[PDB]
């Protein structure tokens, strides 16, 4: 599991459950090609997006559908989605955890890169 | 100033100066059209991006070029840029301040929306 | 204004108005002596807490009463308050802006230090 | 394990390892009584601070020694420590995770409260 995404809800102090997200890889034409997708579990985590062999160096975008999450809770959010755009690099550590902390008008995202 | 962006550097405890950013607006064909661009001042603020007349309702993307900022400082960061995507002026004209707080492996973005 | 505090509300996307805060300075006996206090304005800012002459070197604690803020709004938050503790003016006089971004279960605080 | 603390480093994009912290419980005299302490592991987590029977309702303070963490890395931080002050409440979910995201001039803290 080279890539895992964890989403937290700062209003309720909980994992953000059933949050959909799509991962894209930047192609040579500079368009975003679909790569992987899924929805967070009861723990707010999405595991199994990709494999080591598949996740090669390149630029990736994780598009988290935060608007649908907030609307399902009856809250009107600011952002259309949360976007995390980054280069995967073999010179560094092996495993990427992308964390996203969600509020209606704010979000933060953090990368924890380990071996 | 219907749209203003302020950027802070969490490593130095300072405004983030000379941060470039590009604003796009979603066209009717669902492509991102260039809207405005600029760089932050010594206060870390970018004013004057647009006018009330030109900033119509739509979906806007503010791409803050954080990697270029960190690389100019000799730091290799995680993200390519920060991408703030939002619907603007759907209730009528509003004033938007987008704040961004930058660290090499993490950032947060917040919107202050006033009438 | 050697010390200023700005507070934002990540749920409403607005300045956090009427947030009370109490500033303390560590005395020679290692107890927290009351230093200054105030509340944020409609802009979410608190100015005029102290003067250059009175804000000497020391360890300061800014206690932002976030629970009182959220409870006045009918939200039960996690934290009692946010506590920002720092050494000030150890290199000579500086200007400090303490920013705080509030959600019910999360907050961040950042310092901008200028000479 | 009713209480767990996780600390992340936003400069290196890593768990913050060997971060010391002390937990205090507010006594009836309104003084902070030592409760538990430890240091984060290689995963940035501190487990086993307390037990269900011991962690009764009341106000607790987690004081994370962030200054020593940054100084050990050769970086001059703003804050003396990070402070998380909160009420433990039996009316809510059973397990508390306190997360802290550290930068030299900024930190965020989040509570994830689950069953
Ligand atoms: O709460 C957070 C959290 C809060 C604000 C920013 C980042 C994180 C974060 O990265 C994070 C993790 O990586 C994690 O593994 C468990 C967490 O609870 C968090």
């Amino acid at each position: 599991c080279p890539l895992m995404v964890k989403v937290l809800d700062a209003v309720r102090g909980s994992p953000a459950i059933n949050v959909a997200m799509h991962v894209f890889r930047k192609a040579a034409d500079d368009t975003w090609e679909p790569f992987a997708s899924g929805k967070t579990s009861e723990s707010g985590e999405l595991h199994g997006l990709t494999t080591e062999e598949e996740f090669v160096e390149g630029i990736y975008k994780v598009e988290i559908d935060t608007k649908s999450y907030w609307k399902a809770l009856g809250i009107s959010p600011f952002h259309e989605h949360a976007e995390v755009v980054f280069t995967a690099n073999d010179s560094g550590p092996r495993r990427y955890t992308i964390a996203a902390l969600l509020s209606p008008y704010s979000y933060s995202t953090t990368a924890v890169v380990t071996n």
